[PDB]
């Protein structure tokens, strides 16, 4: 009844072509109505469109972020999907990079319910 592994995997495609482009707007109806992105910081998890806008406003306002899909989009049939992602950018005055494993878990109208992201800062000072 939820999304095969071949929609998901389309839906992660396009996710990520979507981001590339920077269409917000897009982006957010890619979500559902009450979608969690769980924070790998430790804190508190985004919840619902709103707050979801408002950080992808936020993160990709700037257009200063680079994001290359790295690894190939893999899935399996329980509606849940993973891809390997290289961001970029530089906050404040210091440049950053890191590599991060993205988890999306989809529901039966295809949205995206609950997305947990696994970072790994790559070296570059030494
Ligand atoms: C990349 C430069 C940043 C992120 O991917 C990022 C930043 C902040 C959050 C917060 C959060 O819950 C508050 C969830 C995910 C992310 C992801």
């Amino acid at each position: 009844n939820l999304p095969t592994a071949q929609e998901v995997q389309g839906l992660m495609a396009r996710f990520i072509e979507l981001v590339d482009v920077g269409d917000i707007e897009a982006i957010v109806q890619m979500y559902a109505d009450d979608a969690t992105i769980e924070s790998p910081f430790g804190q508190p998890p985004i919840h619902g469109r709103e707050q979801i806008a408002a950080h992808y406003r936020k993160w990709l306002g700037g257009g200063k972020l680079r994001v290359y899909l790295t690894g190939p989009v893999r899935a399996n049939h329980n509606g849940c999907g993973t891809m390997l992602l290289r961001k970029e950018w530089v906050w404040n005055g210091q440049p950053c990079a890191t590599d991060v494993i993205l988890v999306m878990r989809f529901d039966e109208q295809g949205r995206i319910q609950t997305e947990q992201r696994y970072w790994s800062e790559v070296n570059l000072c030494v």
